C-alpha cells in the first residue's frame, strides 16, 4: 500500500548498520529506486544519543529481547542475546568501540579478494578520525567518526595501565594500526563525535533521507524473500501492522536485487522461512526448498565473556565512574550534565569498557583473550545484567559501591553456534544456539580461565593494590581450575558480536551460502549484505568490520569496484 503500484532496483531487508551504509550509496546517483524495510522505530530516542544511557538499551523496547535455547554446557541456563531494533540497527545500541582487529584476521579468511591487503583501504575510506591524522592505517573524510574517548578516570585507568605493564604488556598505541603486533593495553576508539553516538543512522542514513528515489519505511517486518523458480528473487513480504496485519509485497523492477541486511540472527532465519535453508530443517516446518544450502544458519561465531570485579578501599570512595554519574542518593549529578551538554565530556561520553588489553593466554599466533577495564564495580557476575541494573538503579536512593571491574573476553573463540527455526511463523523468535565452551580441544573455556587467573595478576599488582580492598566476583569459593570452570558456565555472557551464519566462500565451498561477490548460491538477485558473511571473526568488537563489507559492496554493486 505505501509500495503499490512501485518497482524497486534495490530492496534492502532490515534498516541497521550495513543497511544504512547501503542506503546512503546505492541512492547517490539518483537513477535507482532503494527501499529500506526495517521491523522497528525510527531512531529518535535520547537513550540512543547518550553513550552511558547503553545501560538503558539492554532489555528495552528498543532491543529484540533474544533468549539462547537451554545451553546445558553453561548449567542448563539461557543466554540473553542483546540485538538492535530500530534504524541503525545495533549500531544504534551498542557499546561504541571501534576495532578493525589484525590483518591476520582476514588472511585467515582464505577468500579471494578479500584478504587484509583487499580490505584496509575500505576501512580507510570510510573514516574521520579525530585524534589520528591521515596515514597509511587513518583516513580523514569518510562518513563515520572515531574519536579518543572524552572521559578519562584519572587515578583508575593510570593504575590499570601501570599494572599492565607491572605484569608485562607493552603499550599499543593504535589497536588498528596493522604494522605493529595486536597485543598490548591501552585505549580503544570509539564511534563518537564529540561525546555523542556516531550510529551509521546519524552518519550515513539521516543526511540523505531528503532523496525522492529513497523510501525507507519502520514498523515494516519482512516475512519472507519472494523467490520463483521457472530461481530468481522478485522482492518480498511484509507486515506494517505485526503478525495478524495484511502481508504487502515489494516487487524488484528488471536487474532489481534484494540486499539481505537483518545481521547474523536475522538474516539466516528469513532466508530458511523463504526456502534457502537445509531441506531436512525445512521440510519440518513445510518450507519448500527453493536453494539447499546446508550452511544456512551454522557457524555461528561470538565472543563470550566472564569478569572479575573488586572494591576499592574506604578512603578511595567516590572515585568510581559510577560516582561521575550517579550522587549517593542514585540522582544523575549536575555536573555530568553540564559536562556532556558544555563540551561533550565526562561520564555520559563512556560505554565504561573502553580501555583494555589484547593478551596471548599460550603462545598463540595472535591474542586469544580481550581484557576490558571499567572504572567502576559489577554487582553481578554477568556484566550485560549489571549495566541493567545500573538504569534501574537511578532515583532508588541507594550508593552504587566505588570499584572497577575487568571483563574478560575469548575474541577469536574456536566454538560455533547455530540459528534455526522453532516454528512455521516468521512473527515467532528463533532457535538461537551461541553454542559457548563446546569447541573440542577446550581453548575457549581455557582461554577464560587464564582470563580470570590473569585478572587476579593485574588486581595483586602494587599499582592496583594501592586501590583495593579484597574482591568481589569470582570471590574466596573461587580458587580451583574446577572452582573457577563452574564460575564461568555460570556466569558467562555476550560481548556481543554474532557473525558468520551466511558465510562467504571460494569457489568449491559445500558449506558456504554466498561466494565473493556476496551473492547467493542458486538464486538470482539475492545479495546478503551484513555481520553474517564474516567467515571467521575478527579479533574485537564486530561494527567496524560490517560497515567495511558495506562500503565494499556498495561500490561492487555501483560500478565502482571489483573483487579478484
Ligand atoms: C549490545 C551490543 C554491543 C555491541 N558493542 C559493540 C562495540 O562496542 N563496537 C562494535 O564495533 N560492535 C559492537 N557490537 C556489534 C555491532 O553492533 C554489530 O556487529 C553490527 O552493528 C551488526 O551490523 P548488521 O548490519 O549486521 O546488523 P544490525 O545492525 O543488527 O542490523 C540488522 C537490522 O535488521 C532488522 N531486522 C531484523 N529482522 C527484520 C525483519 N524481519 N524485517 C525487517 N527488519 C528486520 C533489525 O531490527 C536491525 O535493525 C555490539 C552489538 C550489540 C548488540
Ligand atoms: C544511567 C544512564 C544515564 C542516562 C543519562 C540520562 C541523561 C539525562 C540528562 C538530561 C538529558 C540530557 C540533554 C538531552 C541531550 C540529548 C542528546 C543530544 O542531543 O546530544
Ligand atoms: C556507562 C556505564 C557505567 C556503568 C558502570 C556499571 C558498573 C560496571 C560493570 C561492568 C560490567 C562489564 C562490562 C559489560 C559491558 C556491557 C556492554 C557490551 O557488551 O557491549
Amino acid at each position: 500500500s505505501p509500495v503499490a503500484g512501485q518497482k524497486y532496483d534495490y530492496i534492502l531487508v532490515g534498516g541497521g548498520t550495513a543497511a544504512c551504509v547501503l542506503a546512503n550509496r546505492l541512492s547517490a546517483d539518483g537513477s535507482k529506486r532503494v527501499l529500506v524495510l526495517e521491523a522497528g522505530p525510527d531512531n529518535t530516542s535520547r537513550d540512543v544519543k547518550i553513550p552511558a544511557a547503553i545501560t538503558r538499551l539492554f532489555r528495552s523496547p528498543l532491543d529484540w529481547n533474544l533468549f539462547s535455547e537451554l545451553q546445558e554446557q553453561l548449567a542448563e541456563r539461557q543466554i540473553y542475546m542483546a540485538r538492535g531494533r530500530l534504524l541503525g540497527g545495533s549500531s544504534a545500541t551498542n557499546a561504541t568501540l571501534y576495532h578493525r582487529g589484525a590483518a591476520g584476521d582476514y588472511d585467515a579468511w582464505g577468500v579471494e579478494g578479500w584478504s587484509s591487503e583487499d580490505v584496509l583501504s575500505w576501512f580507510v575510506q570510510a573514516e574521520t578520525n579525530a585524534d589520528f591524522g591521515p596515514g597509511a592505517y587513518h583516513g580523514s573524510g569518510g562518513p563515520m567518526r572515531v574519536e579518543n574517548p572524552r572521559y578519562t578516570n584519572k587515578q583508575l585507568h593510570t593504575a590499570f595501565f601501570k599494572a599492565a605493564e607491572e605484569v608485562g604488556l607493552t603499550p599499543n598505541s593504535d589497536f588498528n594500526d596493522w604494522s605493529h603486533d595486536h597485543a598490548g593495553y591501552g585505549t580503544f576508539q570509539v564511534m563518537q563525535d564529540k561525546g555523542t553516538r556516531a550510529d551509521m543512522y546519524r552518519q550515513y542514513l539521516k543526511p540523505v533521507l531528503g532523496r525522492r528515489n529513497l523510501q525507507v519505511l519502520t514498523g515494516a517486518a519482512v516475512t519472507k524473500v519472494n523467490i520463483d523458480q521457472a530461481a530468481q528473487a522478485l522482492g518480498v513480504e511484509f507486515s506494517t501492522d505485526g503478525p495478524t496485519g495484511e502481508r504487502l509485497s515489494a516487487e524488484l523492477a528488471p536487474g532489481g536485487e534484494v540486499i539481505m541486511c537483518a545481521g547474523a540472527v536475522h538474516t539466516p532465519f528469513l532466508l530458511k522461512h523463504s526456502g534457502v535453508g537445509p531441506s531436512a530443517e525445512l521440510k519440518e516446518f513445510g518450507i519448500p526448498v527453493v536453494s539447499n544450502l546446508a550452511g544456512v544458519g551454522q557457524n555461528l561465531q561470538d565472543q563470550p565473556a566472564c569478569l572479575t570485579a573488586a572494591p576499592v578501599k574506604e578512603k578511595y570512595d567516590g572515585i568510581a565512574i559510577s560516582d561521575h554519574i550517579y550522587n549517593e542518593k542514585g540522582q544523575i549529578r549536575k555536573r555530568a550534565i553540564a559536562s556532556y551538554l558544555l563540551g561533550g565530556r565526562g561520564g555520559l561520553t563512556s560505554t565504561g569498557c573502553d580501555r583494555g588489553a589484547f593478551v596471548r593466554t599460550a603462545g598463540q599466533a595472535l591474542p586469544d583473550l580481550q581484557v576490558r577495564f571499567v572504572p567502576g564495580m559489577a554487582l553481578d557476575p554477568d556484566g550485560v545484567s549489571t549495566y541493567v541494573r545500573f538504569a534501574k538503579f537511578q532515583s532508588q536512593g541507594l550508593k552504587w559501591p566505588s570499584g572497577i571491574t575487568m571483563q574478560l573476553i575469548a575474541c577469536r573463540p574456536q566454538s560455533t553456534g547455530s540459528v534455526g527455526l522453532k516454528s512455521a511463523d516468521p512473527f515467532a523468535p528463533p532457535k538461537l544456539s551461541p553454542g559457548y565452551l563446546t569447541d573440542k580441544d577446550g581453548a575457549d573455556l581455557a582461554t577464560l580461565r587464564k582470563g580470570i587467573h590473569w585478572a587476579r595478576d593485574v588486581a595483586r599488582s602494587s599499582a592496583l593494590s594501592e586501590y583495593l580492598d579484597g574482591e568481589l566476583f569470582p570471590g574466596s569459593g573461587v580458587v580451583s581450575d574446577d572452582q573457577i570452570d563452574e564460575y564461568i558456565r555460570r556466569s558467562i555472557h555476550s560481548s556481543n558480536a554474532i557473525t558468520g551464519t551466511c558465510k562467504m566462500g571460494n569457489a568449491g565451498d559445500s558449506s558456504s551460502v554466498v561466494d565473493n561477490q556476496l551473492r547467493v548460491h542458486g538464486v538470482e538477485g539475492l545479495r546478503v549484505v551484513d555481520a553474517s558473511v564474516v567467515p571467521k571473526i575478527p579479533g574485537g568488537q564486530t561494527g567496524a568490520p560490517v560497515v567495511m563489507i558495506a562500503e565494499r559492496a556498495a561500490a561492487l554493486l555501483t560500478g565502482k569496484a571489483t573483487i579478484g
